[PDB]
């Protein structure tokens, strides 16, 4: 339901091609890690399901709509985005929690509190939901400001969500809560995420691995670790020492 057919792309017109020749689909529902080495293209192949790019060649497609005729606002509903590192307004977590629906009750953020891993630390504030973050307030933790964040995004419900190294700061056990939830959490939705820790996307239904703009390899994380002389096998073999 997600489609890329013959997609190449550069940022620029002096700009070296990026995404040369990419064809793939990702049906609804649907775990997929993307692992790579840095400057791969992992993210400007999320950022071309955001149309916050025209591709040169190929187009890109959900559930057959066109992202070049689509509309530009029901586009932005689809997709829901956290990055490595993000925002968080001064103000209220409560508050910061619901920009994703406005009108939420305390129980619904608790809900989606709880399925981040953020519930615990948040209770455990003085002032709980009602604490205030942001550069004035009482600061958190990276971990904690990130989880805040996961939480948010689960709240908004997109029919696609990208995980841009958002937990590879995070704790094994912290990262592990979360995923869990995703087997629930992509409950008739894409879940694509981008990490430069492999076991991060362990439990993926299909990792593409990313060299110089084209996807070389792809399967579980047993039928890439069966291929000895795979990239995926290369870095799996790294640090894992
Ligand atoms: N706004 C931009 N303008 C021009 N070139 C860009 C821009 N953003 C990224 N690039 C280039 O595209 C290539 C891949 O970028 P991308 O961020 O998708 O890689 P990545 O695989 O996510 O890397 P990393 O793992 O380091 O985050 C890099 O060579 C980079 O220089």
């Amino acid at each position: 339901d997600i489609t890329f057919r013959n997609i190449r792309f550069r940022y620029k017109p002096d700009s070296p091609v990026i995404l040369d020749n990419i064809n793939l689909s990702i049906k609804q529902g649907e775990v997929i890690g993307i692992v790579g080495r840095s400057g791969s293209g992992k993210s400007t192949l999320t950022k071309l399901i955001q149309r916050f790019y025209i591709p040169e060649n190929g187009q890109v497609l959900i559930d057959g709509h066109d992202l070049a005729l689509a509309d530009p606002n029901w586009l932005r509903r689809q997709v829901g985005v956290v990055l490595q590192d993000n925002v968080l307004l001064n103000r209220s977590i409560i508050d910061n929690i619901s920009l994703a629906n406005p009108g939420m009750s305390v129980e619904k953020v608790i809900y989606a509190a709880k399925l981040a891993g953020a519930h615990d630390f948040i209770s455990e504030l003085r002032e709980g939901y009602n604490t205030i973050v942001g550069e004035q307030g009482a600061g958190l933790s990276g971990g904690q400001r990130q989880r805040i964040a996961i939480a948010r995004a689960l709240v908004n419900n997109p029919k696609i969500l990208i995980f841009d190294e958002a937990t590879s700061a995070l704790d094994y056990e912290s990262e592990h809560v979360i995923m869990r939830n995703m087997h629930k959490i992509c409950k008739g939705r894409t879940v694509i995420i981008i990490a430069a820790r492999l076991s991060t996307v362990k439990n993926a239904d299909r990792i593409i691995v990313m060299e110089k703009g084209k996807i070389v390899e792809q399967g579980k994380h047993k039928e890439l670790l069966s291929e000895p002389e795979s990239l995926y096998s290369y870095l799996y073999q790294l640090q894992s020492d």
